[PDB]
């Protein structure tokens, strides 16, 4: 919900401007339990908004040139509802260059903006936030040793930028090495980034669905030393085998969380979660999105669920996180990929001991090259513009 009681029905959608940026990750992304190498080269596609002569920046997907024709000239007003939540037609597409944009003209940070009441006024935004980027990195290596240093010191890249949690790839014996081993490999991982993260250092594993309850199981004793804070998507969501395996870690003591909720999610996730067979909901920050984002976040609330927004293949993504926190109560953590991307300053973000400090500053605090985007524009995306109607 926003407050949209300052926004003036003279205010109109005089302009919308589409561009991919482009860029890279600090390093190069190798296989997960499911699929191959994911790789170096990142992109975001961007859209700049500009409404009563002034322009927002943000994400923006499914939008095509003539979508955003039939936008031109619309009130701001009219593309939200009375609750001040932003229509479901505009989301995808809008949401983020409009928030962008209030945040600009109230002057204040989208958090600010969308603040529930576990946030009081004036305080400084910082955010919880992982490493995301151990993928399998390794499979060049026949030596277990070799792999757990490599994986070590991929780890030790992200403490020295200020990561103090670490979400860890697993399930290499599903598809891309030989069960057993890749088993063995899995723990042996864990094990020996757990220790080089310290005993403070939260652990998260990340199967892609390649386990079954028993492998699950196997995995988890094995890693009963290890601070596992959870466990994500180590099948594909199940409500009998998920419950199964919550009475197995209650009997040993085990405080596991069980997370699940990425891509082509069961259609009944909510509900088994309201049940209590799993504990982190993790809808994507873009699809389903940041507006949608709030609506699920305050129903999780009111059931003690824990949300903890998807966010890989689209750094604007992690900034979005951020701001999220201030509207969800059970908030998690920002999913960290160390990313540059040409013409997004994200220089008013700081990571320090495990978390993500989140500027002050209007709207998402991401300071874009205007410049290099009129460039873009104008070379490979698009513009639409004119006045209002029809
Ligand atoms: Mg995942
Ligand atoms: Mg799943």
């Amino acid at each position: 919900s926003l407050n949209i009681t300052g926004i003036q029905s003279d205010w109109k959608v005089e302009k919308i401007e589409f561009a991919k940026l482009t860029g890279e990750r600090a390093r190069s992304a190798g296989a997960n339990g499911r699929i191959g190498v994911h790789g170096k080269s990142c992109t975001v596609d961007i859209a700049r908004i500009t409404i009563d002569g002034q322009t927002g920046y943000g994400s923006s997907i499914h939008m095509t040139p003539e979508w955003a024709e039939d936008v031109i000239g619309r009130r701001l007003l009219d593309l939200f509802d009375d609750r001040g939540r932003l229509r479901e037609a505009y989301r995808l597409q809008l949401e983020y260059p409009v928030l962008d944009w209030l945040g600009q003209r109230q002057g204040k940070p989208v958090y600010d903006l969308v603040s529930g009441a576990h946030l009081e006024t004036g305080a400084s935004l910082v955010v919880p936030c992982y490493d995301t980027s151990l993928y399998f990195d390794d499979l060049h290596l026949a030596d277990e040793r070799a792999a757990v240093a490599l994986m070590q010191e991929e780890a030790m890249q992200g403490y020295a930028k200020g990561q103090r949690h670490f979400k860890i790839k697993v399930g290499r014996g599903g598809r891309h090495m030989p069960l057993w081993e890749g088993t063995k490999r899995d723990i042996a991982i864990v094990r020996g980034i757990s220790e080089v993260a310290g005993p403070a250092g939260k652990i998260m594993i990340d199967a892609n669905n390649a386990y079954n309850l028993n492998l699950t199981k196997e995995v988890l004793a094995a890693l009963s030393d290890v601070n596992l804070y959870w466990l994500e998507e180590a099948f594909h969501e199940d409500e009998a085998l998920y419950e199964d395996l919550k009475e197995w870690l209650g009997q040993r003591g085990q405080n596991v969380l069980i997370a699940d909720g990425e891509g082509l999610a069961s259609p009944h996730l909510i509900e088994w979660a309201t049940r209590g067979r799993v504990d982190v909901l993790q809808y994507d920050i873009i699809w389903p999105g940041f507006t949608h984002w709030m609506e699920l976040g305050e129903k999780l609330d009111a059931h003690g669920l824990r949300s903890a927004p998807h966010c890989y293949g689209n750094a604007y993504g992690i900034y979005a996180s951020g701001h999220l926190s201030a509207a969800v109560r059970n908030f998690e953590f920002v999913e960290y990929d160390d990313i540059t991307i040409e013409g997004m300053d994200v220089s008013g973000y700081r990571i320090e001991n495990g978390e993500i400090h989140v500027p002050a500053t209007p709207g998402f605090g991401i300071v874009f090259d205007d410049e290099l985007v009129t460039y873009l524009i104008n070379r490979s995306g698009w513009s639409e513009g004119h006045h209002h109607h029809h």
